[PDB]
């Protein structure tokens, strides 16, 4: 979370620093991470100053050989936020893990807002209740915020319902690029804050709605591996959890009968590879629904029933 | 809610707004809201001064981050209509929201047109401590306007004649070109002129001839995507509660309805994501019609009969 | 395998030594395998025009005619590295064998990344088993390093947990000269042990125009051939066996075309000539997925039948 001033002081010239800044680079970390063409395509300055700003920055950031008896005693400290059910925590061991991108989809009544409420509000409870202490993010790209539905679920635990909406942060988002610069502002909005959470509700109902065809506006897989990228890069520096959610698609082809239903995700492979966790919700009787893991690189796929109940999601 | 009043005159000339305005978009939030590639792809418009007139737009309104609390501060004051029936207003939990998309549906014989004609004449009128007075829009594919059980129903209302008559308007479009293309008209006419409402009935009946069979479908689902997000965008922008009835299509595949259900909403997961709420209606015994909640982001699920009868909705 | 030690001091002094090492080539064999342009253009300080003591440290290089009995007798008892799975072994006569390039990709869910680090787990297993009795290397841009799949994997093959922690040697960055670089003190953690694996798994991506329009070069052609330049001549100078993984692209299949393998590898031409063994992972039934070769030199077209469980690949 060192923001990009600490790197100025370390024999930096102010006019680097404020392009950076003003370019939407917020954190030292970030430039560490980025692309050395990036960096050298801003104004003109940096492109024969990138040979020394960027050993500048990595003089500090470690990007040897973090081993694996590093890399797993840092896998320590991760939250791994509650869910709201047993059942689902349980079958995501422990709960959804920090410090990734954990998208969920569904078809339609899966309880995906009713999850990304339930995070919102629960990853603010300390470390030993099931939470990062942290302060939520919440981009909503349809406006089904409900924070009604915030304050009924923050009675089940106990917390007081007057804090847990202030520590809650908002943002409409009303198209890609929209979705790009409220990233870019939440980059330099949690730098100087603790915050354990980010949500994303359907980051890729505006790229399906915006770009709309094949070929003609199939740059969408492009823009969306980049907006996946930045999310990683966020979820990396700052160790939040991005839990962005998807829509479905169905199988037309000739056949009937397909694995997981003709109901399979959108967006291709460019989000398919760029999502560590994934969880594919279907519809039960009343309450009940039933959460399946589509792809993940650490848990066997499984059923878990969660109840979307008055107070969001539980049994 | 603000029309094009600064545009003209910000810095940028009043020329490249016109071409917005003919292009499509009448006010600053549209524009705001818009992305980037809608804009350059409009002829005589340059990618700088795309990105111009975008930062501009964006400047305009607040389009950040602001915390629940103000969202809280915001949702006070949600102007849902009233509705007709007091266990409706039990389960409607006020009637129908202000951001939102209302998807009521149900076969044939199951009081989805009194729904349109009463809640088109309601939040015109003070009453039920409802202020607001608005209008209501009427924009109708199949053939169920009807202007006289329109006139005549203003009666438990009392809200005497001829100005419901010019205080409603009316499209009737025929194909799914038609029901888009009319939405631009609709937003410049009522950008002036408080609206509470937007009636589109059957917009998805005409998804059903227009583009008709397989390999005919894509470009129907991503029409009706297309038409969806111009919803959001309008509910989102002027604050109105849009209302849509779906048809209905058999499932003749005879399996995963165990003698319940023998049928699915029109449209497919374009739809069904992008609806806030959806009330499945199923016609009960004389003319008491049942109605249940599909889903809702926080309305809980809850059957609930109802009734039908000359003057529209009732107990 | 290693630098003989001989040219330090001798034609090139320790300063001409340094003033070459800025740009990799630390093993005498790897400044011999450079060509003279380069060598000759790497800084001003660092001119070196007179640098043809490589070509007459020709007794270094294999250059000559060497009985091709030597090469068979060396490869007939060579390092192979199983997968776990005994069918896997059985479609596959080893072909994982040390001083190659072994080539994956696949759809999502079928585990590309799964077997990497089984691979990497047992690569530690001794010459007659199937490992290289080493400490493999890994490079993870994706962030997909998992500890599980570490830890279950050896617990699989009897193993303790804490040696393939500290047998591999983890790395992760976005931007691409960070896996140039990463590469570049490859051979600096060559020199000093035995580890006889250098998996790269994910490519790391780039971000192409945002606002500018839609198309646009990458260079990533070039950039990837460099790429396995050098990961093929560190496999051929120290005797090490490379591995990457692929993703897949569909809708190549689009342009009347029966669509069979829809899936094709990213990369073009330069993935294609510069790899010698490709694999293809197709989905199956659950966790019983198989695989497939696209093209190997001294292999057919063979299928086996492998699965995923809690400790790792096995049936
Ligand atoms: N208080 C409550 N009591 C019982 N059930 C509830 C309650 N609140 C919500 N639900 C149910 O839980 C469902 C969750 O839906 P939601 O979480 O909006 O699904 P979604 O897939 O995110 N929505 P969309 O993608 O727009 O179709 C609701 O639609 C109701 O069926
Ligand atoms: N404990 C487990 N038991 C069984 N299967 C598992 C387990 N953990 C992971 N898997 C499977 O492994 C799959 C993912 O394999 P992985 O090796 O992550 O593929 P990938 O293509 O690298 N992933 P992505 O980068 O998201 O495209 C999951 O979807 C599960 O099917
Ligand atoms: N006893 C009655 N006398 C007169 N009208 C009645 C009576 N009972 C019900 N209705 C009418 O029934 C209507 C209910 O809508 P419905 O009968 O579904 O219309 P529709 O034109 O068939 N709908 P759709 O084809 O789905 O657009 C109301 O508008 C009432 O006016
Ligand atoms: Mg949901
Ligand atoms: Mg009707
Ligand atoms: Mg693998
Ligand atoms: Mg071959």
């Amino acid at each position: 979370p060192q923001p990009i001033s600490r790197l100025e002081q370390c024999g930096i010239n102010a006019n680097d620093v404020k392009k950076l800044e003003e370019a939407g680079y917020h954190t030292v970390e970030a430039v560490a991470y980025a692309p050395k063409k990036e960096l050298i395509n801003i104004k003109g300055i940096s492109e024969a100053k990138a040979d020394k700003i960027l050993t500048e920055a990595a003089k500090l950031v470690p990007m040897g050989f973090t081993t694996a008896t590093e890399f797993h005693q840092r896998r320590s400290e991760i939250i791994q936020i509650t869910t709201g059910s047993k059942e689902l925590d349980k079958l995501l061991q422990g709960g959804i893990e920090t410090g990734s991108i954990t998208e969920m989809f569904g078809e339609f009544r899966t309880g995906k807002t009713q999850i990304c409420h339930t995070l919102a509000v629960t990853c603010q409870l300390p470390i030993d209740r099931g939470g990062g202490e942290g302060k939520a993010m919440y981009i909503d790209t349809e406006g089904t915020f409900r924070p009604e539905r915030l304050l009924a679920v923050a009675e089940r635990y106990g917390l007081s319902g007057s804090d847990v909406l202030d520590n809650v942060a908002y943002a409409r988002g009303f198209n890609t690029d929209h979705q790009t610069q409220l990233l870019y502002q939440a980059e330099d909005m949690m730098v100087e804050s603790r915050y354990a959470l980010l949500i994303v509700d359907s980051a890729t109902a505006l790229y399906r709605t915006d770009y709309s065809g094949r070929g003609e506006l199939s740059a969408r897989q492009m823009h969306l591996a980049r907006f996946l990228r930045m999310l990683l890069r966020l979820a990396d520096e700052f160790g939040v959890a991005v839990v962005i959610t998807n829509q479905v698609v169905a199988q037309v082809d000739g056949a009937a009968m397909f694995a997981a239903d003709p109901k399979k995700p959108i967006g291709g492979n460019i989000i398919a590879h760029a999502s560590t966790t994934r969880l594919y919700l279907r519809k039960g009787r009343g309450e009940t629904r039933i959460c399946k893991i589509y792809d993940s690189p650490c848990l066997p796929e499984a059923e878990a029933m969660f109840a979307i109940n008055a107070d969001g999601v539980g049994d």
